[PDB]
């Protein structure tokens, strides 16, 4: 095979205190999922505001999960995608040197390429690092998909690319991929549905919900992985509502609100132009959340 | 909520014509196939039995056929038996109810856009009129509608008889909401390329294109996940999606038909309008998939 | 001389229920509001109609009315006679032919989603089972399927009657694609909201929903913009865009028909299962916006 | 009342060489378009290739449009836009620094900000300068919609917001604009329905199509301005294949190749993600181009 990372893995939220990233913070939250049983953590993905952090705030927010993730078991599968080729070669390149144990990369939002241009992009990406690179589609947010034949031609001729994030409400599509290329690390990018790709034999979670609730997310992924699926289901249908509830707004706006709520960060805060959720949406989120548990710190 | 209920694999059957008139003959041969292969119930005259160009009487008669062919064995019946005018959805709920159906298939209104509000009315029009087993039928591709999942479990608790659903919409996410919130369901997949997922979240079967031509993989699919033997029924699963997304290269059943006629288990491609032969291209997309499956003969 | 259409401000008829059964003198009586409110053809037995729902006879009974409320003035009959079996279709337009009808509109086939093939030998079987004007019509939205530019145009050329195609689609890109490919065709507007584009673009009419509530507005707009006093044509699909969108809050025809019982217009609020009455929501929300418009009376 | 930029405008390709901005080119292409007809350029739109240029070169071509308008009636309105509210502030203020007439700041693309978000941000951005702003909904390549009230508001709210540049194929929605407040400028991004667009009121066009053919456009807009639809329409009509041929693949892909193939550029070059279209792609293009005549320099 080809060296991989998957398991569950949390799409870290990024706090922001008096429009400065919070950092000690962010290493507190780290420390939390940890804790919880989480095999990796993403930094600054669409989950981290990646769009709003700056150069600068994007290499310390892989720093401190490096640093943190220190003498554990756990990676670091930094965000590092861009929807131009020469940036995302870049933002490679520095999280491998800051010591990312991988990188998960977006298709480019906005501009649309074909599936030629997904395969050079990517192709380019993965030949500018020796580190695994994970694919990352969701085509809500970016206005192009991945196809299943660009998936599967990237993860046989590039060495380091071992898989793809998936989030596209698309099972049909998550069949093709495993029928055909059952080699690939097919990973969940949408909590509601954890199981059942799981259970197609999708090998791993990049989820939301685990920021609030990670040793649900950790044990579904782990009943999963050792095919109880009894118990992966029973944990999957538990948390429908929140998984839900997450999304009622753009993500992260929700599970910042959430946090916020459960005393996890300290300022429910965001960069525009993303902002504050509506009251009714603020009120139904922390509703829903007094159905669960929350781990403290 | 106990339930008489219609589970397990489940053919779709094709209605095979010749000349233009059904052919009866060729109709009961089929499903003694489907029998002899594994299969738990049949389903005369849903949309792959072309439903609408079938007369009355016509829909009767399958309806009669099915029942009788399958006495003498565990197979059962599900009638299609739906429409997008709630009178005669009833009537024909009646009409399978007299000729010995096991229970009906009834799909939501096409083309008039029922509200919510209507769509609980209407089947439970449906299910207050016959006594047997009630399964939903979404297909929002085809009719224009959706049952959003509130209508589909107010309808299953509000109605004895409605034991479940038949879903062919891609959403994986709203069988998840289905089962999540009410576990008592039958979530049966009415789309086969998803068969395992949805079984392997609790689905308790399937009603099926494919299995017009492979009846003996999709029974073994079907019942190697019932036994929780995961593996196996997503190995079938996997080898099947090939023949499961070509038989959809046009729209069902033209190309189910179109293989059982080059397997040579019907006589004649034919339809009725507005359905057709497909392209010849397609034509030979199919024969060349079919290839790589060992078809079961009489 | 000049080729047969029927073309200009048209009405798909709301079918007015009184105690389970067709109002025919209410019938007659809002054919008669549409002559005198300057429409020039109206539409029985449509989606707006509930065709769906409707049996034969009532079908022949809407016809009937229809045409003889129109006779001796200009206005024209363009009845609804469309089916997702061919035979029927063909059936059902030899029908509105032989009760006096001066054309037909036939839907698209709904639910079974023939192929492009299919959807041609579909029409081509029904213009050549009758020598009156047809009509296709679009709704992709309802029927599952779409009739293709290449299609419409290729069924216009190659059958004589066919004159042109009732869209609702909301592609106002298909329509320039329609016109500019073929110009000799009726691009018909099937879509309130949106008349005036249609128009603009070369449109030569609708069959609307709002001119059940509005005729002269409708038909003053149609014929501003038949005369390119497109200003004024646009002026009106401006100011009737509130009421244009609230007539669809829920499935037509819906909200059409409670905003013609709030208005006095029918005396009972009746739709056929699976159609049924608004939220209290909805009603509230029609009755609002009903309050900035003259609605003539009688 | 509302300073405002309207009339037959093109959102100008950049063309590169040897991976550069062929600066002497864009110059040229721009001359090009003010002897045809034009009332603006857009340097730096999505059609400029927006998501891979630089800062650096993001100034140079607003300069260069700024310098080769001089003198002439021809403006430059600017594209100006982020998916980060403070970076688009930053390249609002940059623009207007630089010469730009008023700036088109594009709907934030793949974060995905709800309508609170969007309002916010169009009006820190509207505050930042005292040029005209036109915002430019095209929800496929953004992933979210500017909402009729949304852009209503800030219409309203906002002094120097004077329009909206639509390319969502809804002419319902340009009914709902229009007749809701018909003293803004809707300008059509979407060449195929121009003259619908403009039929409806619609005050101008930013056009793809009008690089190559800019002759044509220009005169489908007057003559659609002042009212002469028969004309207006009968361009809009012979212009249909081209203008759904452009659009084969993503939008520059085709009309890069176009000019290209016309020989009104001397490379045909694209940064990744972007990249040529397919070989039979580049046949179609040809096939449509020979049915029209396309000016020189």
């Amino acid at each position: 095979d080809k060296n991989i990372i998957i398991g569950a893995m949390t799409a870290l939220i990024t706090p922001f205190k008096n429009g400065k990233v919070d950092e000690q913070s962010y290493a507190r939250l780290i420390k939390r999922q940890i804790e919880n049983g989480i095999d990796a953590v993403v930094p600054v993905g669409t989950t981290g505001e990646s769009a709003t952090l700056t150069h600068e705030e994007h290499r310390t927010c892989i720093e401190i999960a490096v640093e943190t993730c220190k003498g554990t078991k756990v990676k670091v599968l930094a965000g590092a995608g861009s929807n131009a080729t020469h940036e995302a070669v870049g933002l490679a390149k520095f999280a491998k040197e800051h010591g990312a144990d991988g990188i998960l990369s977006v298709a480019p939002y906005y501009n649309k390429p074909t599936q030629q241009g997904l395969y050079e992009h990517y192709k380019a990406i993965a030949q500018s690092v020796d580190i695994p690179v994970l694919l990352y589609n969701v085509p809500g947010r970016t206005g192009c998909e991945i196809s299943t034949d660009t998936i599967i031609k990237l993860f046989r001729d590039c060495e380091n690319i071992y898989g793809v994030k998936e989030a596209s409400g698309n099972i049909d599509k998550c069949v093709d991929l495993l029928a055909h290329e059952p080699r690939m690390m097919l990973i969940s990018g949408e909590d509601a549905i954890n199981y059942p790709i799981l259970s197609n034999g999708g090998k791993g979670v990049i989820s939301v919900t685990s920021n609030l609730l990670p040793d649900m997310i950790s044990a579904l992924t782990h009943f999963a992985l050792d095919e109880n699926y009894k118990e992966a289901k029973k944990i999957n249908d538990e948390l429908y509502n929140i998984n839900k509830i997450l999304f009622c707004e753009s993500n992260p706006i929700p599970i910042k609100t959430a946090m916020y709520l459960a005393g996890l960060i300290e300022s429910l805060e965001f960069r525009l132009p993303l902002c504050s959720p509506s009251k009714e949406n603020f009120a139904k989120i922390e509703e829903v959340m007094k159905k669960y548990k929350i781990k403290g710190f």
